[PDB]
């Protein structure tokens, strides 16, 4: 994903992302396409 069609994603950039603690992260990539 490109940085800002990962923010179109997860409506942050992926250093944001980053930023979020890892169950934040994991809970936002399960929200994605996973369940």
């Amino acid at each position: 994903l490109s940085d800002e069609d990962f923010k179109a994603v997860f409506g942050l950039t992926r250093a944001a992302f980053a930023n979020l603690p890892l169950w934040k992260q994991q809970n936002l990539k399960k929200e994605k396409g996973l369940f």
